């Protein structure tokens, strides 16, 4: 898992996100949808967003980015002890939303990108390593639940 030091870096980075949760969440989803338009198709409520300008102008997209990063933050603050928090998300994303684990890889990559973009020169090599490890742990634990359920997508 992650060391004590590594969790400290994760939660330090997370403080940056928390100062503007909606702004970070918006930019994460925009990066996901523009880089991987197939992901937009999983959201009936964002399918009407035909341009990045429309995406930026959508208050509902910001609202969802808030929901998404708030959930992730709750999970990260558990420092790996997140079975209760993670299980329902795994189950809704596999059985209801039909989200392949590839799409979680995409959003993980989008979070790293957004952190650099919003905090250029203030997201150090150690911090990137730690955040990357935490997102991998999150994805790996979801993947285990996906395997239980026989879900591929
Ligand atoms: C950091 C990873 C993610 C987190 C923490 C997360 C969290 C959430 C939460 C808390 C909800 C609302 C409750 C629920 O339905 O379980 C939700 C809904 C949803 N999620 Fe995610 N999600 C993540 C990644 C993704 C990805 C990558 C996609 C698609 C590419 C996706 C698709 C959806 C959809 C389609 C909904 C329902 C949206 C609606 O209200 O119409 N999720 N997610
Ligand atoms: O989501």
């Amino acid at each position: 898992g992650l060391s004590d030091g590594e969790w400290q870096q994760v939660l330090n980075v997370w403080g940056k996100v928390e100062a503007d949760i909606a702004g970070h969440g918006q930019e994460v989803l925009i990066r996901l949808f523009t880089g991987h338009p197939e992901t937009l198709e999983k959201f009936d409520k964002f399918k009407h967003l035909k341009t990045e300008a429309e995406m930026k102008a959508s208050e509902d997209l910001k609202k969802h980015g808030t929901v998404v990063l708030t959930a992730l933050g709750g999970i990260l603050k558990k420092k790996g002890h997140h079975e209760a928090e993670l299980k329902p998300l795994a189950q809704s994303h596999a059985t209801k939303h039909k989200i392949p684990i590839k799409y979680l890889e995409f959003i993980s990559d989008a979070i790293i990108h957004v952190l650099h973009s919003k905090h250029p020169g203030d997201f150090g090599a150690d911090a990137q390593g730690a955040m990357t490890k935490a997102l991998e742990l999150f994805r790996n634990d979801i993947a285990a639940k996906y395997k239980e359920l026989g879900f591929q997508g």
